[PDB]
């Protein structure tokens, strides 16, 4: 219904509040399209400080229902807010689906730019290797060892950035050693990363999911990704926040009360571009939990 608009009006809202550029030109065509499966399946409103004074804004949805697995890349396609521009990227979400059983669908969308990522989540976890025969990126396959090394051994999705044609591995945390701040201490150190504060590392020990970047240009991991789920406003580590994301974390829209957020933390090569926040409010609060 009206749920479509509720949920453009709040985008909107919230790139004017805190300076993410947008084009309304860009989000009508996306809601045209997609509207309705932000209203009806699991949908986030993010904004990150990849610039320490303005964040930019993302939308982004989940579907799980198994009858309309596909249908994100098919509408994507057939409307053409995803074009086919011979990169490599272009080739990688229909050899994922070959290759693997897929569970859950997802697109990710810049306020500006529109549609940014797809979304693949396996039927499982596989072990990394599998995923070596997909036209992936050359730096997959150079790093076999340090996933091996580092447990980040167990892939259960993908995450295809068509803007910026990189590719997100997402490793799911099995060992012991994901439970420790020591290791992603080490990790990040092994990556020549920036090292996070001890509050972060403190928190990692609860840590979910951890992400990793790879592109096309680079032989090496552009940066990597860890996330953790907060029930609710007040249960996000304030301090490690931005003055303009505690802000967020206060006024963020959803359709409850008080929502659940998952905050991300990307690192990336010490000194140099890849270390911000990602901020995202789970708007329909039946995402986190
Ligand atoms: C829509 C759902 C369920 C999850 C999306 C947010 C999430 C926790 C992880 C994937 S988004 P992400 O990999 O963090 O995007 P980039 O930073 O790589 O651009
Ligand atoms: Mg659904």
């Amino acid at each position: 219904m009206n749920d479509v608009n509720r949920i453009r009006t709040d985008i909107i809202n919230v790139a004017k509040t805190f300076g993410a550029e947008y084009s309304e030109k860009v989000l009508d065509e996306v809601f045209q399209v997609f509207g309705e499966q932000f209203a009806d399946n699991s949908f986030m409103i993010r904004t990150s400080n990849k610039q320490p004074d303005k964040l930019g804004c993302y939308f982004r949805y989940h579907e799980e229902d198994e009858s309309q697995l596909g249908l994100a890349w098919d509408i994507a396609r057939k409307s053409g807010l995803l074009s086919d521009q011979g990169r490599p990227v272009d080739q990688l979400i229909p050899e994922i689906c070959e290759t693997f059983p897929i569970m859950a669908d997802g697109v990710d969308f810049d306020v500006k730019h529109g549609l940014a990522k797809i979304w693949q989540s396996i039927k499982g976890v596989v072990p990394v290797q599998d995923a070596f025969k997909l036209s992936l990126p050359a730096s997959v396959t150079t790093h076999s060892d340090f996933l091996k090394n580092h447990h980040l051994d167990a892939l259960y999705a993908f995450g295809i950035d068509y803007h910026h044609s990189s590719v997100n591995l997402y490793f799911d945390t099995y060992h012991p050693k994901h439970h420790t701040s020591e290791y992603y201490k080490n990790l990040l150190q092994d990556l020549q990363f920036q090292p996070p504060s001890d509050e972060l590392l403190e928190l990692l020990t609860n840590n979910g999911e951890i992400a990793l970047t790879f592109n096309f240009a680079s032989p090496r991991i552009e940066r990597l990704c860890f996330y953790l789920p907060f029930l609710n406003r007040e249960a996000v580590p304030q301090n490690l926040l931005n003055p303009l994301l505690k802000k967020y974390i206060n006024e963020a829209p959803a359709l409850v009360d008080n929502p659940g957020f998952i905050l991300g933390w990307s690192f990336g090569p010490q000194g140099g571009k890849g270390t911000y926040t990602k901020v995202d409010v789970d708007y329909h609060g039946r995402t986190v939990p």
